[PDB]
């Protein structure tokens, strides 16, 4: 068959890599964040590591949610458009 290229898959595999893997990813490294933070003493690097994951993470909820929308739809016109 083919690797990763389905048609009206969209969450079959390809967004589900950015939302499982992806907010997955971005859940488990501000935990990594986290007991590398309580690590370090009072640093700069650390605490900002961990809110570097955040900003990017708690935004990544919405981006994320707001992408694979278009990113399934693009599909359904592969199919009846051929695109």
């Amino acid at each position: 068959g083919s690797h990763m290229a389905t048609p009206w898959s969209g969450y079959l595999d390809d967004v589900s890599a950015k939302f499982d893997t992806g907010v997955d990813n971005l859940q488990t490294q501000v935990t990594e964040a986290l007991d590398k933070l309580a690590a370090k003493p009072s640093d700069p690097a650390l605490l900002a590591a961990y809110q570097s994951k955040l900003s990017e993470y708690n935004l990544y909820r919405n981006a994320q949610s707001n992408t694979a929308k278009a990113f399934k739809d693009i599909d359904a016109a592969i199919i009846q458009n051929f695109r």
